[PDB]
């Protein structure tokens, strides 16, 4: 089986990027955030205390005929901005641009905190990281993926984000004519239960490369580029008047300024940030001030190439027996 489905960006700065997902019979159709940085498939919920839902839509259990409830199970979780939920669980079939799961466990939110109630435009997370960070407690639940691998055409899913645009998630399959050249392997750790890699450098600009390994995580839940603050620092030095602010919360850049593209390293391959990706417009509206797209990972204790570097990529999660991540341009 194959699954493909459209993503599309949350606003004018592409924050985040909403998938449809059918959960249920009949289907009840969610926009969920797909996050291959976590491993929860969560969604607002008619147990989600009604305070905390401003305009998203909600998953109703009671009217899916195929719905249980996960008796026991419960879940908890916090990212790495600080945003939080939790709730029980029921199994229920779920389909991704025509791929179906059935048994998936689907974890109802009780409780989220504020910065999820103030998105209206995310349903859910759904968690493509490893299995093995899965929150429900007692018995451990698998991803949507890992479902779904053995009845996959082949083990992998393709993350094709877009700039400003629409792009593609599809499972089972690599669509040879999303990328251009071609597709350049590299080695995934899963000790920490993320798409770990180890890319082999940097370039600011039209500058040399620098060959000098950085170990991070491919998380299209991230939606900024975070990397070691000696590379930060060099990529921002050649932006006049860009500075790191404590009361903004980082890197931020004159409106004026034309960025410069980042290049970094996937093997002896090299994928091409555009300066434009890099601009996350005024700090606050009609400031002069614009955020920056490339952040110091320092004090977060891992680097993540979100999605700030994955839109510039047509991107392979290779869930075989040894996981690998690919990288090719388009």
């Amino acid at each position: 089986s194959t699954g493909s489905a459209t993503t599309t960006p949350i606003d004018s700065l592409d924050d985040a990027y909403i998938t449809p997902v059918q959960i249920g019979t009949p289907a009840q159709t969610l926009n969920l955030d797909f996050d291959t940085g976590s491993s929860d498939l969560w969604v607002f919920s008619s147990e989600t205390t009604a305070s905390e839902v401003d305009g998203q839509t909600i998953y109703t259990p009671s009217k899916s005929t195929t719905a249980k409830l996960l008796s026991g199970a419960t879940w908890s979780i916090s990212y790495g901005d600080g945003s939080s939920s939790s709730g029980d669980v029921y199994t229920d079939t779920v389909s991704v641009g025509g791929l179906t799961v059935t048994g998936q466990a689907v974890e109802s939110a009780k409780k989220v905190s504020s910065s999820f109630t103030e998105d209206s435009t995310i349903d859910g997370l759904l968690g493509l990281a490893f299995s093995t960070l899965n929150t429900v407690s007692p018995t451990q639940q698998k991803t949507f993926f890992d479902n779904a691998k053995a009845s996959l055409d082949s083990p992998v899913f393709t993350a094709d984000l877009g700039y400003h645009a629409p792009g593609t998630y599809n499972f089972g399959f690599i669509d040879t004519t999303a990328y251009t050249g071609s597709i350049t392997y590299t080695a995934v750790s899963t000790k920490q239960g993320f798409w770990e890699w180890t890319s082999t450098g940097y370039a600011v600009g039209s500058g040399t490369f620098k060959s000098t390994s950085i170990d991070g995580i491919a998380d299209t839940g991230t939606t900024l580029l975070y990397l070691p603050a000696t590379v930060v620092s060099a990529y921002w030095a050649q932006v006049s008047g860009a500075k790191s602010s404590s009361s903004v919360g980082g890197y931020v850049f004159p409106c004026s300024a034309t960025l410069p593209s980042f290049t970094f390293g996937v093997g002896s391959a090299r994928i091409v940030i555009p300066g434009d990706y890099i601009d996350f417009g005024p700090i606050s509206t009609g400031s002069s001030s614009c955020f920056g797209g490339i952040q110091s990972s320092a004090g977060i204790g891992i680097n993540i190439f979100g999605d700030v570097a994955l839109k510039a990529a047509f991107v392979v999660f290779n869930g075989a027996t040894t996981p690998t991540l690919g990288f090719a341009s388009k």
